[PDB]
């Protein structure tokens, strides 16, 4: 259950001119506490009309500590917000996405689709096949069983994306002009154990609980700027999820949209020779299938502490990124503990 | 892959008069094979029109195979279809369904949206947020493995309802006039493991795989002709569901949607006041939850003979319509040795 008050606005900055992502944002973004984090390889500064409740921030002053095992740079750098914040949910997209159009040609709150998507519980335990069923219109189908009805907790919520959707870059590359226009009115929760793929681009969740799992890890590369780079948000999705799932929380997908406006000629294909994650997804797969916990873990720090050492010793041994992202997620694991942990 | 060629239109008839229905599925039915078959508990005459290749069954045809203990009145009836239908895939809608009408206003061909949903891989082990990745639009979203693009064969496809939904009896008295109203977009895997309530109203499936468990077990009373009154169709749901968890197969649901004419004034309450599901899908649940098939198991034989011991044995002595079901679940595999089986 929310209120507005504990939310937090956390933007990446990767393009430093950001007049048109907020005055378009603007409506749905004014009443509320904004985060924007300058991306550390940033050669120019964030020109940002203001009007805003903004706490900026800047590579220098994550120097409080060294973050030794860590990179910021680039995607990364919007973990900075979920330390820096002390509120109970973030409500986060990249500064290249935009407020979507329904189908009716109104205009999409996802701000207030995000806060409604979490108050409400959700059904990982069966499938309803109308979809949400505390949306109007909606209701639980016959056959749900009822002592389910009452749902957990909702501590994730993914949205999706119109237009230049979140394709991996090959995809992009060899489609030409695929772009989504298939607007589906339809959030919906996310059933025990399957597996996702947590777009990092519009995403919102309880920072105090699942802010732990939330690592900037396995990224594939320092360079790169777009979405397509790396596999860090995916994989904390994995993450967040077989956390979730062991807890009997709650995740949900679908609602809200963005529209997610188009990349400069032929990046695509400038990324595309340097992405190694068609490989490296086929590896985390079988893991992810081969991950069946020890029951003693119950919080969510325990999941954390068990799942750092299955990933080290099983993963380790096989790439530099993986040895390289498990040493991440235990420093990531004292600066929650250290620097993340509640006080306001 | 299919052609028209290879489906059978398997239709129960509960109402008498389905001259107003067959007009109006007239435009996708015709170029199909319809087995009409009349509920024995009907008295009077079916008023179908002409120009269909129609093999009507009756009362008098089902006696002849002397089922000693399957019931195959009301909407039992429709499994004799499934029975003495010699073709690959059987598309099945109930009488008091209508084609319905998408967001830009055309008719849903629902005949061929389950053909399309058939002849298109299923998704299970990794959930695309993009939904179908096949359908047009859609694709396989960054992160999703690609080992995993080669779908399993989608041996299920659960169609959704415009306006009466499928509500049970209890949530229609109550909620008072909720409609469904919201046309959803996509057709989407189930992912492994979760249950799921399918509705009989509109569902199509491969009879020779999938036939021996949509079996007519668990009448709850002795008539329903109402869906409220029944689940033997949600028990068909659960069981094929393991099933096709065990052996890698695909159920999809979503698309195509039907305009499900709505109910006799006050019918609702008829049924709800003997309407017993309350209880009995809060005692399902838990044993589907408890219940995983041998790996041993890997003919649709095996499973259907694995089940059907597993209820007899853990449900049959919690109430009287497990075991009776679990006695018809058995029947039933007979009759498929005996009477149905075709190339599986």
């Amino acid at each position: 259950e929310i209120q507005d008050s504990e939310v937090d606005i956390v933007i990446a900055a990767l393009q430093p001119n950001l007049t048109t992502f907020f005055e378009a944002w603007r409506p749905f973004f004014s009443r509320f506490h904004i985060i924007v984090v300058k991306d550390p390889d940033m050669a120019e500064e964030l020109q940002i009309p203001t009007g805003f409740d903004l706490k900026v921030y800047t590579k220098s002053d994550m120097g409080v500590l060294g973050a030794t095992s860590i990179d910021f740079s680039g995607h990364s750098c919007r973990y900075f917000g979920y330390l820096v914040s002390r509120k109970k949910y973030v409500i986060s997209i990249d500064d290249n996405c935009l407020p979507a159009k329904d189908n009716g040609g109104l205009t999409v709150d996802a701000v207030a689709q995000h806060m409604s998507n979490l108050k409400t519980p959700a059904t990982p335990f069966f499938f309803n096949t109308l979809y949400d069923p505390f949306r109007k219109g909606a209701d639980f189908v016959r056959g749900y069983p009822f002592s389910l009805r009452e749902g957990v907790e909702c501590m994730l919520s993914c949205g999706l994306w119109l237009h230049n959707a979140d394709y991996d870059p090959m995809t992009h590359v060899v489609k030409r002009n695929q772009r989504n226009t298939t607007y589906v009115d339809a959030v919906m929760t996310v059933p025990l154990g399957a597996m996702m793929p947590v777009s990092g681009i519009n995403v919102a969740f309880n920072r105090e609980v699942l802010g732990p799992v939330m690592f900037p890890a396995l990224r594939l590369r320092k360079e790169g700027k777009h979405r397509w780079d790396t596999l860090e948000d995916v994989w904390n999705g994995l993450c967040a999820k077989v956390v979730c799932d062991r807890l009997r929380y709650g995740v949900k997908t679908g609602l809200p949209y963005v529209m997610r406006s188009d990349a400069e000629a032929g990046k695509a294909l400038e990324s595309l020779k340097e992405w190694e994650g068609v490989k490296v997804m086929d590896v985390v797969l079988p893991f992810f299938e081969s991950l069946k916990l020890s029951s003693t873990s119950v919080t969510v720090e325990d999941c954390v502490k068990e799942l750092t050492s299955i990933v080290k010793e099983k993963l380790g041994p096989q790439n530099a990124i993986f040895a390289k992202a498990a040493d991440a997620m235990e420093e990531w694991t004292k600066l929650w503990k250290s620097h993340g942990a509640q006080s306001a």
